């Protein structure tokens, strides 16, 4: 049958490629419900020109105030437009904690929920664990994809090992003295169109890898011991798992996040022709090499931080983001970006209880955020 | 719940990692029946003794009376074994068209016949397909384990192509003029598995590969130009499935043939600790380039002869049989192989018709080495 979906983040990266699959698939994908910030929201007017979609939210009153017909409006209109608007698909392409509200609004009306926004799970936690029931949230990520995808070669307790693969950065194999002088710039920080700045910072640092991990543990309710990431500089296996007897199942595909986007959508129906396959007419490899955990240890803090458990990692998310952007900003060097994060967490442990609010992950994320802060200027 | 399991062919190559798959789980299996064919009666004694089975073929008519009290001996004793065990397994690794009758015999038991020997699916055709319920036949090649492993991916509509990888050989990247000078020696040698003398030969040839070829056709079902061969020198990666949306599926381990025949016994059941897993704490790389066909055509040729169907998969299997032999007396020269195989198949027009009994397959195959003989005298 045809998919009810829900586009929240619609003028974003995900959301406007969601959006193309949808309409390359009428036959299984109809759009019901668009929301965004405000900041693009003549594309999002142009949206609800082309689709036909009147069930349309902005986040910002200001840019809402240039309209005047807008549905849904100011604070909590995403969380609005998804309590009064009946899906079968809400994709969450939110950026930042704003995303949480929606999950947990989108989880109570029982669509499945196509999960792209990273502090719904990160920071959000056990907070949105239990409001999630089996097989409602299926992660958007090219990663998450990999593994839901190979988690198919076996039951959950033939499972021995969940191994992520991570391109390595622009700085793969480099020195810690190579990383002292590393410049924003280097570091991947262009005025790019769609990719915010902070996209290959994370990937630069780990720091994904790390929020990968963590979003892992998350999803699959595997240990983190038994979460492994590799180095795979071509990008081309998405993920593995290795079972129990010792045979690895592994995703592959040239990077293309259509892939896994069409596929959180129709899950667990594929969609055909979303994306090229590998081709094998052509001599090629596949490179693996570990990950110099001395030089790059956000991997094992994040572990360290889902671990601790509760707010723990709404903090090392939070620490991240405040010391991501001293780093773009030349308040600090490059390495200094995981070392403050290290810093933030040591102080932590009054956020390893669980939350039982937003209110709470909100809390843990300021006091993440201010001490990240202390620890840039020296005070 | 303990697996009763006859073991055809116990003294070879996949037959003793069996039996040692077997001693390490007596929980899962035990050993009801031996056959062999009397070529190593110290390694079937050593294996009576260990097993506790005296329930034994041998072939080998004078061999079986060296020993004594050997239940089943002669050419059809294998075959008598199989209708006469009550077991939940069979296990046929046995070596070339000669495992037919005990294949068949199996299947007509309703026991699972976890299949090693190929050559008799390839052989048998559309016959040993009508012997079998769906599911009966399970693959032990590690080929074949990948690709049942991966199509657990998706559902049967979703699959677009199957991918079988293939060593190459230790001719990989030779020319034609090279392989003119190959002996009995070098293409004795396997640069990454450890096998009997057929299959290493095979392997060397790419015959193997061809065989492979057609038993995924027989056994999955999928058209001749849906199934791609790609070279892959590392032999870790054992066969992958690309879905209709672009996502490719593998299977990959460090070679080891414990793996696949742990699974094929206990199947769907994995079996724990059955074998060594990829290890990603130390660099490597998976490489593929396309098979020159012009140099090597054994897959191509097992594709016309796959096309043709009925008796003709038999007839390729058959000349390739004789063919090798002739290269292994010193007789004829390692291209003349497939070059043999070629012009049997372009003679053997009469062999498309389907098979109505064991006998139809029995007439193609003396035909064929009739005429594999012709070819050898010719030269
Ligand atoms: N981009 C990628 O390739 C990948 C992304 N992810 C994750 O998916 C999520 C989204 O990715 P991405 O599309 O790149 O993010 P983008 O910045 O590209 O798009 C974000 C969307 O959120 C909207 N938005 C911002 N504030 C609000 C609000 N208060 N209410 C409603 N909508 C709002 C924006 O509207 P507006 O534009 O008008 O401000 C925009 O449409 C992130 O959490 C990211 O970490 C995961 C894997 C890879
Ligand atoms: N070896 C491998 O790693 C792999 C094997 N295969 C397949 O498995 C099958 C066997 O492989 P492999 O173990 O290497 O073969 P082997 O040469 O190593 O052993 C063949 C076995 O069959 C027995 N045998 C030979 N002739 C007769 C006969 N006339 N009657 C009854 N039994 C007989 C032999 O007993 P004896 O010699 O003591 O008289 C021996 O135990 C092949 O079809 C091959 O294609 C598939 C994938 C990989
Ligand atoms: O399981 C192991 N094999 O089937 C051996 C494959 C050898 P080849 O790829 O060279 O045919």
């Amino acid at each position: 049958g045809r998919l009810r979906v829900v586009v929240l983040g619609s003028t974003g990266s995900i959301g406007t490629q969601a959006l193309q699959v949808i309409a390359d698939n009428p036959d299984r994908f109809e759009v019901v419900g668009l929301a965004a910030g405000g900041a693009h929201l003549d594309t999002l007017l142009r949206q609800r020109a082309q689709t036909g979609v009147t069930n349309i939210a902005v986040a910002d009153e200001h840019a809402a105030q240039r309209v005047g017909d807008i549905p849904y409006h100011g604070s909590d209109a995403a969380t609005r437009l998804v309590e009064q608007t009946e899906a079968d698909v809400v994709l969450n392409a939110l950026v930042g904690a704003l995303g949480l509200r929606p999950t947990l609004a989108a989880l109570k009306t029982g669509a499945r929920l196509a999960l792209a926004n990273k502090e719904s799970l990160v920071a959000g936690g056990s907070l949105v664990l239990r409001a999630a029931r089996p097989g409602q949230i299926v992660p958007v990520d090219s990663e998450h994809s990999a593994l839901a995808q190979c988690l198919r070669g076996g039951t959950p307790d033939e499972v021995a090992k969940l191994v992520l693969t991570a391109s390595g950065g622009p700085f793969r194999g480099w020195s810690a003295a190579d990383l002292e002088h590393v410049t924003p710039e280097q570091a991947g920080a262009h005025p790019t169109w769609s990719m915010g700045p902070m996209n290959t910072l994370n990937s630069a640092s780990l720091v994904n890898k790390g929020l990968e991990v963590i979003e892992t543990h998350l999803l699959f309710g595997i240990p983190y011991d038994r979460i492994d990431v590799v180095v795979h500089p071509q990008s081309i296996i998405h993920s593995m798992v290795t079972f129990i007897d010792g045979s690895t199942i592994a995703q592959a595909s040239p990077p293309d996040m259509k892939l896994p986007i069409s596929l959180a959508l129709g899950w667990p129906r594929r969609v055909s022709g979303a994306a090229a396959a590998c081709d094998f007419h052509t001599a090629s490899s596949w490179e693996f090499e570990p990950l110099d955990t001395d030089v790059f240890p956000a991997v094992e803090l994040a572990r360290q931080a889902g671990v601790a458990g509760g707010c723990m990692t709404a903090v090392y998310n939070a620490a991240n983001e405040e010391a991501a952007a001293a780093f773009l900003a030349g308040r600090i060097g490059f390495p200094a970006i995981v070392g403050i994060i290290a810093d933030v967490l040591h102080a932590a442990d009054q956020w390893a209880v669980e939350p039982a609010t937003v209110d709470d992950v909100l809390d843990a994320q300021r006091w993440a955020r201010e001490r990240a802060q202390r620890a840039v200027s020296g005070m």
